[PDB]
């Protein structure tokens, strides 16, 4: 599943409220949303859940089951995307007691030291 | 009602997508949070949104109907009320057009210069 590709929010470092922490969320896969796309409905997807969801399922939004379209799929604004990509996360490599940002987190899961 | 004393969503300067807008609002009066607690249950109201609601209602969760007590609303986790406070609005005084974060907004509204 997109579990291998996505990160769960109990990797978040703060223990934010319920609703906000829905907020930053996939509302199909309920990972922290990667590439995530708005709905004209104002609703959240990983660019690649939504885009599965509306062929195999139907033109319709998971969330609220309004008309939805692939062409419809914008990037949602600035100032959110800023929140989203400024989530501390704790990474679980084994023995790695480091917290770090969303956006600086592949680059620190890749410049972890292999053994070897 | 608490609509004299606290600001719409509607001020928002930022069109944000709907379940963050949720996020950052009173789940009882719908109002942006003013002097947010949180339950036990990680659900967030104003701090007299959510005491009237206990006292008049019962004590449960007005968003869950969990066993809600006026002794367990703590404040927000301190990252959150960073992301609130800071939210920008657009003061709705005739003419003025200018837009000021959350905590800045009281300061900004008393500076208005009367007529007199
Ligand atoms: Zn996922
Ligand atoms: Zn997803
Ligand atoms: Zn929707
Ligand atoms: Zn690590
Ligand atoms: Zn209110
Ligand atoms: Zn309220
Ligand atoms: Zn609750
Ligand atoms: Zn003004």
């Amino acid at each position: 599943n997109c579990s291998k590709i996505h990160l769960s929010t109990k990797l978040l470092a703060v223990d934010f409220p319920a609703h906000f922490v829905k907020s930053i969320s996939c509302q199909i896969c309920e990972h922290i949303l990667a590439d995530p796309v708005e709905t004209s409905c104002k609703h959240l997807f990983c660019r690649i859940c939504i885009l599965r969801c509306l062929k195999v399922m139907g033109s319709y939004c998971p969330s609220c089951r309004y008309p939805c379209f692939p062409t419809d799929l914008e990037s949602p604004v600035k100032s959110f995307l800023n929140i989203l990509n400024s989530l501390m996360v704790k990474c679980p490599a084994q023995d790695c007691n480091e917290e770090v940002s969303l956006e600086k987190y592949n680059h620190h899961v890749s410049s972890h030291k292999e053994s070897k």
